């Protein structure tokens, strides 16, 4: 086979930019992104074995199939550095992968397709679209509380949830919890996966804030996903995740409300004066009073205090005000209400006017 | 002593961005900013033993004599932390210094302001007052040329020469050289001095892009900015600075001349595929043609061809491509004028349209 095509570069920039995503090598051809030609359409595919973003071009000008694999970072540059409107006449030369435009002439190494890694095939069980905003609300909403390469493999992942007529995400370290539900508008039978860290972070690369659906096929061990002429798939990770039904407080009875924003700033400022490594910070709430203290080694203090809505019983409790700070950031809305048991348990904290997130932070002893 | 004053946020929080700018500690009391309140003014400094940054807040509340040392980072993240039109009251506490604003309270570690370091004094032997974006041209058109931990210490930082009614600087690696000359409307005595890197990079962050103007004052050994409430002074580079006036070429008789733009991006091209180390390119100059090529290790291969204004003798000459892109990127203009000599010698590069900047690189040989 002899490779050849002719495409205009605003057609090849954005398949480019997006199949590279999975890449950052031990495999050399790991680096390299796939190039195949067949029946008037242009496949780029990048992998990381966990994972392969696949983009499909339209090829409207004489071409000839075949297959090859090029330098991801390099060809991406060559085709972005070229002017706009700039058509790309790419040619496989014996090893060498021949890019030109203009006067401008560029010979790549190559790699063999066949060597190029092809995740093995597989049957879908559960199929939805929705709103591409729907899933970004859902990934942003938790993957914060996603654990750093803990031990229990499962929470460096995602939990992706289809329940009745809603999709939820989980994310957990162990020592705060994120969940969040959304409707799909369309009866779903109840599956749970775990989607790998890497795997979170492409499905957010490929949503590109647009119009355009997404199309999520979940299988025994994979996840698809479909927007525009875009497809990526992910292993799924194995384990038992947590169940954030149990982690909800049972009798979370004390009830404190306030501005998301003057409770945020205010734990922002306490956080100053907070120990760099353990951060905590000391919460003694009153009547209509919360009091933030935080102190360092070096014995430097900070003090808040904020009018809040609270009547019941008084109580101090300690927090990594870094896992608040989280929790205030992901909310970003007007009202907050954190709902509270003991010193020694956890507290729920939710967006006063929705139930759709809800967050619980486990405190720290004092 | 007993060190008090209440001043407005807003009155605070450029000056405590500004003097924290020498900062990044060995000796502990220069992670710290010195404070001092003296009839009607309160003096923030900033110092890293090699330049001093100092600004004056007027304090028009009441406010009671001393010093004290703070940590910078610290206290300029309780400020700023505060929300905008907070009233900023600082009292100093046995050996604590308290910050206070509505119901805010921080208790800041101190170093005794004696233990301070205080440059010494020195006479100023030349001063002008020029426009702040006369001095942003001059040390943006040449600080990329200045070299990176040089042995010959003086060429890590900058030269600023005054030469009849003209400020230049001139900066230079040993393999590039850089030089800018303007007018500031004022006849000077012939002198030339060298600032540190350091010294450099604080002078262009002092520049607040508005029409308040910089009066500089240059001593034997020290050099002295003054911008609104701010004053900056940095100790001065002993030795023997290069020559421009001897390293710009003789007789460089062949003159080539392109679009700014398109040069640029041929060359920004052809590094894609150069060695990663040494960067060089290849150019072959031809009637009304350049020809850039590069390669690297595993034989890949870029070559653009432009149309150029050029009349002269054919030649061939290798530069690193990342000093030519260094000045066409420092050149921001529409064209530019390439004059050359032979393959063993430095080319001059130009604005076409002006002689306010000059540009000399050494070429590599192929």
């Amino acid at each position: 086979s002899h490779m050849k095509f002719t495409v205009e570069r605003e057609h090849l920039l954005k398949p480019l930019q997006q199949v590279s995503g999975p890449l950052g090598p031990t495999l050399p051809i790991l680096g390299n992104l796939l190039l195949q030609v067949a029946d008037g359409t242009l496949s780029l595919t990048g992998t990381d074995l966990e994972m392969e973003m696949v983009a499909r071009v339209a090829l409207v000008q004489p071409h000839e199939p075949g297959a090859t694999t090029v330098p991801a970072r390099k060809f991406f540059d060559i085709c972005r550095g070229l002017p706009e409107g700039a058509e790309i006449a790419v040619q496989l030369e014996g090893e060498r992968m021949l890019v030109r435009s203009g006067r401008s002439r560029f010979s790549l190494s190559t790699l063999p397709a066949a060597d190029f890694p092809n995740l093995d095939d597989w049957q879908s069980e559960v199929e939805f679209t929705l709103p591409q905003a729907t899933m970004k609300r859902l990934i942003e909403a938790t993957q914060f509380s996603m654990a750093h390469q803990d031990v229990r493999y499962y929470l460096n992942g995602m939990l992706f949830e289809t329940e009745g007529e809603e999709l939820r995400t989980v994310a957990t370290d162990g020592h705060r919890l994120a969940v969040c539900s959304m409707p799909i508008g369309q009866s779903l039978p109840s599956h749970s996966v775990i989607v790998p860290r890497k795997g979170v972070i492409e499905l957010m690369r490929m949503l590109d804030g647009g119009d355009n659906p997404l199309r999520v096929q979940i299988g025994s061990n994979n996840i698809r996903a479909h927007v525009g002429d875009f497809i990526f798939t992910s292993k799924l990770v194995d384990g038992r995740f947590p169940d954030y039904r149990r982690v909800l407080p049972k009798n979370p009875d004390k009830h404190l409300e306030a501005g998301c924003d003057l409770l945020k700033q205010a734990f922002a400022r306490a956080a100053i004066l907070s120990n760099e490594k353990f951060r905590g910070v000391r919460l003694y709430v009153s009547e209509n009073q919360l009091k933030i203290t935080a102190n360092n080694p070096e014995q430097e203090e900070a003090e808040e205090i904020l009018d809040v809505t609270y009547s019941g019983a008084e109580m101090e409790i300690g927090f990594n005000v870094s896992y608040v700070l989280d929790v205030l950031n992901a909310l970003k809305c007007e009202n907050v209400r954190m709902m509270l048991t003991d010193s020694v348990s956890s507290v729920q904290i939710e967006d006063a006017a929705s139930q759709s997130a809800a967050y619980v932070v486990m405190p720290m002893r004092l």
